[PDB]
This record gives C-alpha cells, structure tokens and sequence, in this order.
C-alpha cells in the first residue's frame, strides 16, 4: 500500500517489477530530459583554466581526475595555475583527488555546497568551478557576490525536465506519494531547483514522504536542502533500496 515514486530516468520496469513483487504501488516521476550529453565547449573550457585563475573549486574526485587528465592531453600546464589559485574542494573525494595531484585544497567543505559558503574569500577575477553535468546556483551566485567571475569546467551536460519536476513536486505536496527514491544527487538538485515551493517540498520530505537515497553523494544532495534521508542504500540494485526501505520501516 506504501506509495514509492521514482524519480530515475533508467530502470523504470525494473523498478515497476520490484513495486509489484514487493506489494507496493508504482509511480514514475523523472526528473532529467537528458543525460550526459557531451560538451563540445569544454576544450575551450580548460584552455581557458590554463590561462590562469583566482580561485578554483572542486566538486568530484572523477571530476577533477578528469580535468587534470584533459589538461595534460590537451598540452597544457594546468599545475602551474592551480597551484597558485586559492582552491576548496566541496567534499572528500573531490580533496583526495586534488591532494594526490600534488594540489591539496585550502578549504573543504562537508560534501554539501553550502558548506563552502562561509570559506569562500572576497576576490577578484575568475573563480573556475569544476562541474558534474548542472550548474551549482546557490554557488554561482556566492562567487558572483563575491567578486568573481565563473569559469564553468563541464565535460558533459545533464537537463533538467522543468515540468516533470512540478508534477512530482505536486504529487508530494498533495499527498499523492508515501516515498521518494533519488538514484542520483543531479535528481534531487533539480527537484528541488525547480520546485515552486522548495521550503513546502522540504518540509513534506521530513515528515510525512521518506526519501530514499541511492549512495552517500544522493545523500548530501537532499542534506544540501535540508533533508533527512530516511534510508540509504549503498549498493546499485534496486532491489537492496527497496529491501533496506522495508527493514527501515520495520525499526521505526
């Protein structure tokens, strides 16, 4: 009788099969139109990062391996200006990455964007942002106040599905649905970036919808906005967030 929405763009039978062998409804939310679609823009990208920066700022650990493979193939020295720009990093990963390359953060954050907010410093130029498939507004904004000019990093672009998110923002808010299985952090990021009510969807995800994470990084996307994770699986199947769901339920 549990109400389980799906905001996933993949697995949509899978997940419909599970719901239907573990006696619970369906639905299907997506919140994506696309994913991981190439960006021709980001040689010119790090091009520009070797010309140099004020600040860089690291999100992911694949991410910034990524770059500093990009910049060495693309026959640029990307060492020389990084180890002169200030750099955070948002999380672990992100900080591990840019240690082992010799380029260990001087600010890093608990994995949320949030958190980097009061270690940003009053400055001038280019702050060059490290991205993972979406803008980051809250951060973008920040570096704007904060003298900056963003620099994107972005070797593929994910879009959001605008009306999609307000259909599942009113299926929570009309308390349509019991819970909420994020696969992925870019799933609760646009959710809650396209919410016309962000503090109502908030509120409904701490109370009366659980939400249900995919992984530890889908987890600090709902701690982002302020959301207590009701379960969170870190296995890829389906069937270990359902199963670890109902064992949640049973303990509460």
């Amino acid at each position: 009788t549990m109400r389980i929405a799906y905001a996933g763009l993949r697995r949509k039978e899978e997940f419909k099969a599970l719901a239907e062998k573990l006696g619970f409804t369906p639905l299907l939310f997506p919140v994506q139109a696309t994913e991981k679609v190439p960006v021709p823009e980001y040689r010119d990208q790090v091009r520009e990062l070797a010309q140099g920066v004020d600040l860089f700022l690291a999100t992911t650990g694949v991410g910034v391996r990524d770059l500093l493979e990009a910049g060495k193939a693309l026959g640029l020295d990307l060492e020389g200006p990084l180890a002169k720009a200030f750099r955070l990093a948002r999380g672990a990963k992100a900080a591990r990455a840019l240690k082992e390359a010799g380029l260990p953060p001087h600010a890093v954050g608990d994995g949320t964007s949030k958190s980097l907010l009061p270690l940003l410093p009053q400055g001038r130029g280019v702050a060059a942002l490290q991205l993972y498939g979406k803008p980051l507004p809250l951060l973008e904004n920040a570096l704007a106040e904060r003298g900056y000019r963003v620099l994107p990093l972005m070797p593929y672009r994910h879009l959001p599905d605008p009306e999609g998110i307000l259909r599942l923002e009113e299926a929570v808010l009309r308390g349509e649905v019991d819970a909420l299985a994020f696969v992925a952090a870019i799933q609760v990021e646009f959710l809650f970036e396209g919410a016309k009510d962000p503090k109502a969807l908030r509120e409904a995800l701490n109370t009366r919808v659980k939400a249900l994470a995919v992984g530890r990084v889908t987890a600090d996307a709902l701690r982002e906005w302020g959301v207590k994770p009701f379960y969170v699986d870190e296995t890829e199947r389906l069937g270990s967030l359902l199963q670890g769901f109902k064992r949640a339920l049973q303990k509460e």
